């Protein structure tokens, strides 16, 4: 696999450290369409609104199987390690219109 998953259920955003890797999803959009982290870092998404969101990658991308995020209501807080370099696309489950990547060096 190409990242691991700190927490498989959605948490809350306050638990996130200031200075942490975000990409915060308002307005039906994810704010950091294309991120740039390193190997090994954790990246958190986090809900700024009502409207459930995830983060999809399908089958291949992150590993032989899809890893499908579970939805995030308000304020709540999902992360996945990457653990390899490479680029890898995902988008909202419900919200396919909603894209994004990350571009691990
Ligand atoms: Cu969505
Ligand atoms: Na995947
Ligand atoms: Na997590």
């Amino acid at each position: 696999d190409k990242a691991t998953i700190p927490s498989e259920s959605p948490f809350a955003a306050a638990e996130v450290a200031d200075g942490a890797i975000v990409v915060d999803i308002a307005k039906m959009k994810y704010e950091t369409p294309e991120l740039h982290v390193k190997v090994g870092d954790t990246v958190t998404w986090i809900n700024r609104e009502a409207m459930p969101h995830n983060v999809h990658f399908v089958a291949g991308v992150l590993g032989e199987a899809a890893l499908k995020g579970p939805m995030m209501k308000k304020e709540q807080a999902y992360s996945l390690t990457f653990t390899e370099a490479g680029t890898y696309d995902y988008h909202c489950t419900p919200h396919g219109f909603m894209r994004g990547k990350v571009v691990v060096e």
